[PDB]
């Protein structure tokens, strides 16, 4: 255990590895690896969307794009007012976790209805990827145009072909697999951070070898069945449970 | 399988490598299927040159795996770019080269090396992210070496063998080895059967 | 061993060439140095370890191979250096250089063209493969072995919530063993069992 | 409800620096929030 922790500290001192790789390679828990990364001075977005409006055959197509993956949601609006833009934004925020929105300085994007929807759903709106995605979507729409009768059907069929049929990039994935992988990784990080804060509200008094006096208050990092990892003096060390006393700490 | 590939391409208009992978068809049939439609790679490398501390870093990236190869140049001529391309072709199998509309990539020595090593040259969002990741690793381990050339080569080692990220969880060197080995066995099976 | 390399330095046309060879495949990397100092040798070893997985190095008792620069690069990249194939590859490389000597101006371009010829245009041996095909096959097989042992544990870190016969509550988190097309093998309290696919929910369960 | 008791106990501790059992018995709030009100004060210490 302690051999793995010292090997992980030496390896991070050379190459600055990440915590998932260190936890998988050196066989230590994930909270200890996250602490090793958090003690480094040289080591210290999944929810941002961009919106735009475009025209096709006298109809208004509104396109939202997820930036970190290239994922697309599109619609056909009856007009270009602010009420229909606010309804499209409310539907997008109901289906996906949206926290940061990037638009241009259009009229319908600068409106009281969009402002009220962003207030209720707690979105940060900023005025200034979507143009490249609009061009790629319109090439698909002219490619599969004769398989449909109306324009709304052709728009949704092109959204399906873009999201689940075109593969590329590094590993050769579509956009739907990339957005699900990105959001799942963020969910793992937030759950581990909750566990880290709940564990680190404690404090440890430990009794060193060949001494009968208790040492200073060391912060708890990991508590096992027979081992305890503590931080003391900018040092991590492993003390067994028979020489430890864990007490609550109120040091806010 | 040919009927399934024809119905799939009639609906969604997929490319030939997607049908050949997902339906297990030899590639000549899929190429002719895509070629018959009216409405319509493990050796593709992309190159770039950038600036850092008054030096010129030339960076070539294998696109199917994110495998990096960087050098610090003493000049931005055509001869040194051709020599870097010649060493890259002498180390790995290079068959498709992508670059931008630059001044050094359109020269007599670059065209002579591409003609001699049989590389298809084409001129036009992966190389920018690779340049950003290389600069961030260089600014991470800058104070471990004195000269900038050692810092570039140490960042190349850290990028190729010490960053295991992505959807699968693999480093870029193991990915390029698996990709070329799988393509070799696939072309061997299509030549045998 | 699939990660052993051997190094040497030679002279040709008044220059100094350095040659590193992967032993189990006969794979050649070679460059032209301006000098025989330890700094340029250590720079070549750093570039070689940055491009290919290098773990064990064999050299002769030279003057540049025994230096603090080479010791520093070997310590930082975690290579094991020992002092005592390369001469046979040197002889073959000189013969190829003399074969295509009238196609390049400098000797550096001649060394690089001979390296491309030796690595991808000289098929021989038993099976009939070149050097690049052999090195790619060998390192891929070694990767497959070690990653197999890690990947089985990765697939057993998932959690399954299943349903038995005529009880309408979802039972607790068994461990996944294999997920088929119409059946799932789970281990529940040291009991292996086979459940249909429509009666299972497979989570990773962060919490 | 005891949330108004939480606000009143914060004002009362800002004046008089009560202990946590006194605030828990007087304002009828649970013991965890009372120990937290003591813990966030820089001058006091829960004991
Ligand atoms: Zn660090
Ligand atoms: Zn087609
Ligand atoms: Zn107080």
């Amino acid at each position: 255990f302690l051999d793995g922790i010292e090997k992980a500290q030496e390896e991070h001192e050379k190459y600055h590895n990440n915590w998932r790789a260190m936890a998988e390679d050196f066989q230590i828990p994930q909270v200890v690896a996250k602490e090793i990364v958090a003690q480094c001075p040289k080591c210290q977005s999944p929810k941002t969307w961009q919106m735009d409006c475009t025209h096709l055959e006298g109809k208004v197509i509104i396109v939202a794009v997820h930036v970190a993956s290239g994922y697309i949601e599109a619609e056909v609006l009856p007009a270009e007012t602010g009420k229909e833009t606010a309804h499209f934004l409310l539907k997008l925020a109901a289906r996906w976790p949206v926290k940061h929105l990037h638009t241009d300085n259009g009229d319908n994007f600068t409106s009281s209805a969009v402002q009220a929807v962003c207030w209720w759903a707690q979105i940060e709106h900023t005025f200034g990827v979507v143009e490249s995605m609009n061009h790629q979507l319109k090439t698909i729409i002219t490619q599969i145009r004769d398989q449909a009768e109306k324009i709304e059907t052709a728009v949704q069929m092109a959204v399906l072909i873009h999201n689940f049929k075109r593969k590329g990039g590094i590993g050769g994935y579509s956009a739907g697999e990339r957005i699900i992988d990105i959001i799942a990784s963020d969910l793992q990080t937030t759950k581990l951070q909750n566990q880290i804060s709940k564990i680190q509200n404690f404090r440890v008094y430990f009794r060193e070898g060949r001494d009968q006096q208790w040492k200073g208050p060391a912060t708890l990092i990991w508590k096992g069945e027979g081992a305890v990892v503590i931080q003391d003096g900018q040092d991590l060390k492993v003390v067994p449970r028979r020489k430890c006393k864990i007490i609550k700490d109120y040091g806010r």
